[PDB]
């Protein structure tokens, strides 16, 4: 059976799938690239002589008729066939438009994200002809938006807590849906309501029923859909987003999306095949931040100097520039990696929605710090945009999830392997090459030689000095999995502290991995930037190679650390009790 | 000469002052106390009763008739001579009522802080009794707002490049005074004004002028000053600030606050006697963040469990509280030092500014990160609340000023030591113990005894295990600082980069014994939570000696630390040059 070409998954098992990292990805044929000069122009014009992000934020809606505008030039069908009436765009094409959007005004085009990113995308992703036909062609258009109605009260963050739910028809004919979501993005815009919803179903193990999860499309023409007014919210404020009620909402049955109880398959891969979008318009944004903050910076005099020769400045520029340069030849390889078409990358995913939602909020927030008391006002339009940000470690799943699932799905066939272990021991003689160089492993690593691994002819020969480090991360970060995975088996699952831990171990790693490729490209084709590039690199990877240790070192032994989880589970237990801080002040009164 | 009562400047000197800081400080007198819990009453149920947060934002500005009801409490004189029309308190009792404020509105709390932290605090601080006599009666009263005048366009952060100055009249008789300033807190209210200029002086060394900085009280009465309308921020929003300006308002020279010229150290002195309030009032603010946090993590379910029963909320919960213990009980520490009347104490004091504003945010942005989608709405006001804190790592000097403040004023006496080798290698015989154990620190540290340095009965035994981590700490910190101070000599003014961690080394080292101290007390006392902060403070410990190790280690030798500061001054200078992100994307386009 293949090996998952996923390189997060092989990096779980210890091994090094460079196979979909090196070299660092190239898609486009010469008319997809053609037809993308043709478009980053007048899109980018537009987002200055017709967008106003500070009017955006006053009226808590898109200026409506420069909303328009944007139907004209198909923003509402940019992935869709282009003869059912989309641009047809391979996904960086798309991730390209991303970032342009992502430089000027998250509002819009997060309205946009939740319309194209995520809304329709179930129709694409496992729709039918005549489904595709009937829908999409309105969808495209923009005339009719789409919502990706998860959310609802009861739970949002655990998909099979959904409450909402259908009843099918005695005649079959049609499902019968009800309800509330909440939170559901252009809920008071939207026509194509696709729906997630618990339903039962006849089993086909004796024919007992059971309830599983259906995806559905709604349109706010069948009757009984209503939403609430818009929320108020800290910004984005140009989207809508509101409630959602059902009616008991008939849906004739050849609207089932995919298949019952497929349903939660849908939602994760949507959701999967949205998040890039995410990283290309932060990474946008994050490129507007730093050429605002540079310019200040470059203009501010103090102590008789431009600060900008003041340490401080240079590290904290530094560092916002090494953020962005991550988080943009992440979001372009995840979008290239879905162009070529490999099937399974869903670590990958998650991290790049992890890294560059944190990632954006911490250039942010430097930002502000150094633009000082020119940073706070609502003149220079910095203060918008940060809060803004804070939105992202939140939807589209909450990081703190997120990592978790980054873990836990990892480890999956480090588990497996392992359960070869037990069939391994009882065919010992009758399989061959059975177990040849798995103890192996100690052989290596009791004794201390390489473990095997290198970068040698992968990564251009300067950077492999600090591609040498990434050999040393994965080898200790693969090493305290497999530990820390063994002595708790499958109850690692409530080993949290540990697993999250793992995911900002995983985070690092593979953001290590990826620039180093970038790197090596640049350096190969041999582009004016590509010593710039080595010198972003290599401190990225001096920075992560550290934190990595320090996490794994910490984690695999300290009794002290043992202390903290026991602490923090006391100290957590005692604020619950209370319900509130513990200790008075020490006055007493 | 009398060692420097200060702790931390005797911790530049790996000395162990102890005296400031052991035992933790108790000041009031039984009248004292009783009267803070008459107090306390009152004003905090005045804080349910009358006062309301949002709609004090949505007006950007105080409701005008409950900001009224303040000055009947007399809040705009807390600290004012009683007679004179105060509540005469100590610094304690006052620092109390900060934190009530800060658990409730910042910006009113604020405004107030404005008015009589930093705004008339000169007039007690240098006043003459015809000063007091003059002024004080009617801004006790809050009838006249002060503020604190430092801040103009061209440099508002190096107190030296102010350009507002004034000229001494031709027959003496009053000054007169030019300039704008920029972001003057209730610039819109206040009647009396301090201002800070230059001033051309004949000087007392030859009689050739100089130009030196002055503070100056100025009513609104003598008229030409003038206001512009207040400015938008990002929250505080219920304070006015503003600009002011001067045309050639005229000032009666008895209305010199200090002396001419003592102006610079009239200014650092206020800013150094405000800071503790900020400590307190963010303390405050914690604690009701915390509570907030709590109740909505007792209440959610997910995954079928109440969520505070998972690992990683529980983690979040933990540390916050850690957070706000320290800030807390460092805040009282340094209100009980002042009010003692020790006269040293500049670095304990932009230590508790630096780290009170850090942690705050830290605390606020973890708090709408547990509360998720619920966190992110305008409904339960941690949104608003997380937007005012981002303002004070800036106002009242920026934390990275502070920063190479703390580490230069802590290295000045080190230098003087190292001084104290040139002086002593050129009178060996003659003078007597004159090295006695001074290469003794060679001796304990080459060979690697202990160095000397015990906690031992100054610490409740318990604890002592975590205390043991300070001396380490202290050990390394100290180290670093010789070795890194000696080679660049008093060119380390220029070495941003080193002093910058050498400033968080000190900031975490004090805040550890500062927890280390008051957990003491409340151990040996026995309060019934002295376990709880036992807890706490082992975890602070714990974190705090790992993040000194791997600052001090990564600092000291490292050639790859080398190669980052080199690679920052490379890439910032590349982004200067660019000014802007140097590099295409992937794509070239
Ligand atoms: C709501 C609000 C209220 C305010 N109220 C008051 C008030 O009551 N009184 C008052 O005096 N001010 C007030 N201010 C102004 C605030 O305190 C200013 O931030 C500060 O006084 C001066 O900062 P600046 O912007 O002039 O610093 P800048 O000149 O803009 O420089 C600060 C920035 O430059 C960098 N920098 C500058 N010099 C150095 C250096 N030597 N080394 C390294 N980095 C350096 C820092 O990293 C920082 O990012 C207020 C501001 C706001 C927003
Ligand atoms: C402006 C805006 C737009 C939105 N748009 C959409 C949209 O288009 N579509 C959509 O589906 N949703 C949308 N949402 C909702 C958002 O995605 C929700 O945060 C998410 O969908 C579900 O989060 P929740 O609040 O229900 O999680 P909760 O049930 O509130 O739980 C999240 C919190 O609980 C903790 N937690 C939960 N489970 C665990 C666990 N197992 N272990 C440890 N901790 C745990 C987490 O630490 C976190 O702090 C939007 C929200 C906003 C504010």
């Amino acid at each position: 059976r293949a090996e998952s070409k996923s390189f997060a998954v092989g990096m779980f098992k210890g091994q090094l799938t460079i196979d979909q990292v090196f070299p660092y990805p190239s898609v486009l044929s010469e008319e997809q690239a053609q037809f993308l000069k043709e478009l980053v122009g007048p899109v980018a014009r537009f987002f200055e002589e017709v967008n106003d992000p500070a009017k955006n934020d006053a009226l808590e809606k898109v200026e409506d008729d420069t909303l328009q505008g944007l139907k004209e030039l198909g923003a509402f069908g940019l992935q869709v066939p282009s003869e059912l009436g989309g641009l047809g765009l391979s996904n960086t094409q798309y991730a390209r438009l991303a970032e342009i959007v992502g430089m000027h005004d998250l509002g819009v085009s997060v309205t946009l994200g939740a319309h194209q990113s995520i809304g329709f995308k179930g129709i694409l992703l496992y729709g039918t002809k005549a489904q595709r036909e009937k829908y999409l062609p309105r969808v495209a258009s923009g005339q009719a938006l789409a919502a990706f109605c998860l959310t609802e009260p009861s739970s949002g963050s655990d998909v099979a807590s959904i409450r909402s739910s259908a009843i099918p028809s005695p005649c079959g004919k049609y499902y019968t849906l009800n309800g509330s979501k909440i939170w559901i993005s252009n809920g008071g815009l939207a026509d194509i309501f696709t729906v997630f919803a618990k339903t039962p179903i006849k089993d086909a193990a004796t024919g007992a029923v059971k309830e599983k999860i259906t995806a559905f499309v709604v349109e706010r023409s069948f009757g009984g859909v209503t939403h609430g007014l818009p929320e108020k919210k800290m910004g984005i404020k140009a989207s809508n987003t509101s409630e959602v009620y059902f009616d008991g909402v008939k849906v004739p049955s050849e609207n089932v999306l995919g298949e019952v109880g497929d349903g939660f398959k849908v939602a994760v891969n949507i959701l999967n095949n949205g998040r890039f979008g995410m990283a290309a318009t932060l990474a946008g944004t994050m490129k507007s931040l730093i050429a605002k903050a540079v310019d200040h910076a470059t203009n501010r005099t103090q102590f008789g100097d431009k600060i900008h020769n003041f340490g401080v400045i240079q590290e904290k520029l530094a560092r916002m520039a090494i953020l962005q340069y991550v988080t943009e030849s992440m979001a372009y390889m995840l979008s290239a990696n879905m162009d070529q078409g490999f099937k399974d990358f869903q670590i990958e995913a998650a991290i790049s929605k992890i890294f560059c939602s944190e990632a954006a909020w911490k250039v942010a927030d430097e930002c502000i710090q150094i633009m000082g008391g020119m940073g706070f006002m609502k003149e220079p339009g910095v203060e918008r945009v940060l809060r803004d940000i804070r939105i992202f470690r939140i939807f589209e799943g909450a990081n703190d999830i997120l990592r978790l699932f980054v873990a836990l799905q990892g480890c999956m066939d480090k588990g497996k392997e392992l359960t070869g272990l037990g069939n391994a021991l009882k065919n010992p003689f009758g399989n061959v090459g059975l177990l040849m160089g798995e103890a192996g492993k100690q052989l290596r690593r009791r004794t201390g030689i390489g473990s095997g691994l290198s970068l040698s002819g992968i990564v251009h020969p300067e950077l492999s000095r600090s591609g040498e480090l990434a050999v040393q991360a994965l080898d200790q970060f693969a090493t305290v999995v497999e530990a820390k995975l063994v002595k708790h088996k499958k109850g690692i699952v409530n080993e949290q502290f540990l697993l999250q831990r793992l995911a900002d171990g995983a985070i690092d790693l593979y953001a290590m991995v990826v620039v180093l490729s970038r790197a090596s490209r640049s350096l190969s084709e041999g582009y004016p930037t590509a010593q710039h590039e080595k010198m972003l690199c290599d401190s990225w990877c001096i920075e992560a190679a550290t934190r990595i240790r320090e996490n794994m070192a910490s984690l695999q032994s300290s009794p002290q650390h043992q202390e903290l989880f026991r602490n923090f589970r006391s100290i957590s237990k005692a604020m619950v009790e209370n319900g509130g801080l513990v200790t008075g002040n020490p006055l007493g009164i």
